[PDB]
């Protein structure tokens, strides 16, 4: 009965803070300390973790879910029924958490060499390659090594993981594990949905690739850029090609309208990791939202450890389930570029500040593309000409159509052409997991999808061993990435929400909610729901309605559209790649 139920999940609750207390400190002295003695604790409190899982999730099966009247506690317990991998027999879960820290470790630890020279690592060494050179075969030399040295070693495993995973996804009722993750969205018509906003970016989608390539030709030569096939993946500023803005120097709709080297004016400035995340705690609290504790400043990785230990670059916010400890893993370096991951880091921070009193199993995202939203949603309005220019970054590039048009640009690059990225990750990943793709297959249907969906196509031919998704960090880590799609889309329909409760007027690209307690207390209310009601009831909240929606985004946009089709227009571009077969010839 009802009774029955609700001392259940009081005793679950107390019993899963400590118990992912511990697991999280384990964790985090692996992510912050990779060695064989961290790795060793690591495993065993998986065992400790997988024990507790399996206790509580077996008597919550015990528990008929629709006998039950309270809807808080029916939530709780159909939740607590999914063990996760912690449902798989005990020799198979061992080797699962042993793959998963392989290719962890594996990713984290790959380095790119010169023959009797210096090796690089992905962070910060190959992201400034691909980020300044502007060398095509410099290029080529990171992007490929990086492929070689990290995708290639992490085939070994994957299709081990797929089984184990999938495995598990059926163990909880599922029929494989890309039908488990898409459930975290309570939302039948989740590909439908997905499918439609992806419909609604591709006039400017096409346009700014359209506009870029020309760009491209313009600087790599005739020679190396069909101006009616896809984009050589190597070009376009990123390891993965899946943000373009550090390109902005090859593209800037108006060169006579310059803009600050911010990289420079932080520097020059003596802006540090710490200041960084100072800036943007002060943008949380100027909402009248909460500041981190003095404990994330003690705790917390804000830059790589120079002690020459190793660690887990790759950014990421972690909850210590307290209630008073939460901390970010950041190798941060001194840019804008990481202004704006600190803004995105602190948001799932101030996530989970704003939702610590729930129960636990309610301590999520309404849905994950929100956790990831709130961040970026502040960083929006950090962005904005007038706002860099209040922190000494840029200069005074108010009123001229010419910066705004270049500042348009700017966020597109990465806003826009970040659209297609996201959602092709886990296209792929659906399929490997309902088994449309095999191991035979995995390259060639990633590049298929990447063409498809990016019009790009890789500068050197893949070979039979190459895995390049195991080069991009979310595959070898098992981290589902739709919630970036999702978090794309609706970030623009928050920053809409937000601009108008804060008495904004004009095009929404000027709009800036610092110190906004309207725009603040919308996104409090939302977050404090954390996972205890269907995310469009958050959604409503902030936006006063409940769907996802690419209006915003396209209201965002509307400026650089309009000018994007006139500019490709008067240059006779042909949109999209109708010579899809075009691969470099060099
Ligand atoms: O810490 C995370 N998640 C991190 C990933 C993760 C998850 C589980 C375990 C380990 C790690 P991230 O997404 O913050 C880590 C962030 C890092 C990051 C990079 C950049 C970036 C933008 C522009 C140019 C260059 C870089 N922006 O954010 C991430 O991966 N982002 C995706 C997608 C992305 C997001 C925002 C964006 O602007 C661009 C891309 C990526 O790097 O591919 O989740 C915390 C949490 C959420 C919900 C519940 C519980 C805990
Ligand atoms: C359905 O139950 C929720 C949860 O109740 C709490 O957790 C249970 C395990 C048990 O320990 C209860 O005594 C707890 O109150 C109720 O939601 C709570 O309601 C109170 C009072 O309004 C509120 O202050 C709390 O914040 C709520 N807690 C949560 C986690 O939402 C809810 O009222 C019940 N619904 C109905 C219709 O009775
Ligand atoms: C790294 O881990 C080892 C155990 O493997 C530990 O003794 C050492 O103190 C750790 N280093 C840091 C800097 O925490
Ligand atoms: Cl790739
Ligand atoms: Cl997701
Ligand atoms: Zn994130």
């Amino acid at each position: 009965d009802e009774a029955e139920a609700s001392k259940f999940v009081e005793e679950y609750d107390r019993t899963s803070q400590v118990v992912w207390n511990e697991y999280a400190e384990a964790n985090w002295n692996y992510n912050t300390n990779i060695t064989t003695e961290t790795s060793k604790i690591l495993l065993q409190k998986n065992m400790q973790i997988a024990n507790h899982t399996l206790k509580y999730g077996t008597q919550a099966r015990k528990f008929d879910v629709n006998q039950l009247q309270n809807t808080t506690i029916k939530r709780i317990i159909k939740k607590v029924q999914d063990l996760e991998r912690a449902a798989l027999p005990a020799q198979e879960l061992e080797e699962y958490n042993k793959i998963l820290l392989d290719m962890e470790t594996t990713y984290s630890v790959a380095t790119v060499c010169h023959p009797n020279g210096s090796c690089l690592q992905l962070e910060p060494d190959l992201t400034n390659v691909m980020a300044t050179s502007r060398k095509y075969e410099d290029l080529l030399w990171a992007w490929e090594g990086w492929r070689d040295k990290a995708g290639r070693a992490i085939l070994q495993f994957y299709p081990k993981y797929v089984e184990l995973i999938n495995q598990a996804a059926r163990l909880n009722g599922y029929v494989d594990a890309g039908d488990s993750w898409r459930s975290m969205y309570e939302t039948p018509s989740l590909e439908q949905d997905l499918e439609r906003l992806f419909q609604e970016l591709q006039p400017l989608y096409l346009n700014l690739h359209a506009y870029v390539r020309r760009a491209l030709h313009r600087h790599y030569g005739a020679q190396h850029i069909n101006l009616e096939g896809p984009i050589p993946a190597h070009l376009l500023g990123n390891m993965w090609a899946q943000t373009w803005s550090n390109i902005y120097d090859l593209v800037v709709p108006f060169p006579s309208a310059p803009s600050m080297d911010t990289t420079e004016a932080m520097l020059k400035q003596g802006w540090t990791p710490r200041r960084m995340f100072k800036e943007a705690d002060d943008f949380f609290t100027s909402l009248g939202l909460l500041p981190v504790p003095p404990e994330f400043w003690n705790k917390s990785m804000l830059e790589k450890p120079t002690d020459g230990r190793e660690v887990v670059c790759h950014a990421s916010a972690w909850d210590f389930y307290n209630g008073k400890d939460f901390r970010i893993k950041q190798c941060t370096t001194v840019n804008l570029e990481d202004l704006v991951v600190a803004h995105h880091e602190m948001g799932h921070i101030q996530y989970f500040m704003q939702y610590k009193d729930l129960p636990v199993a309610l301590r999520e995202g309404a849905n994950p593309g929100f956790h990831e939203a709130i961040g970026d949603v502040l960083a929006l309005s950090v962005s904005t000409p007038k706002h860099l220019h209040s922190l000494n970054l840029l200069s005074s590039e108010g009123g001229s159509d010419e910066h705004d048009i270049n500042f348009l640009m700017k966020m597109a690059l990465d806003k826009i052409a970040f659209i297609p990225f996201s959602y092709l990750v886990d296209q792929w990943r659906w399929r490997v997991f309902d088994g449309s793709i095999t191991k035979e297959n995995y390259n060639q249907e990633w590049w298929s999808l990447r063409l498809k969906y990016q019009g790009l196509c890789p500068p050197v031919p893949r070979t039979q061993g190459d895995f390049d998704p195991g080069a991009k960090f979310h595959i070898p880590s098992s981290v589902p990435y739709i919630r970036y799609f999702v978090s794309f889309i609706i970030q623009f329909q928050f920053h809409e929400a937000l601009c108008q409760a804060a008495g904004h007027t004009g095009p929404l690209h000027k709009c800036d909610i610092y110190q906004s307690k309207e725009a603040g207390q919308r996104l409090a209310t939302a977050m404090k729901l954390g996972f205890s009601r269907p995310w469009p009831e958050a959604m409503q909240l902030i936006t006063g309605q409940p769907n996802m929606s690419a209006s915003a985004m396209l209201s965002y946009f509307k400026p650089l559209l309009d000018w994007l089709r006139t500019e490709n227009e008067l240059h006779g571009e042909k949109l999209g790649w109708p010579q899809y077969n075009w691969t470099p010839n060099s």
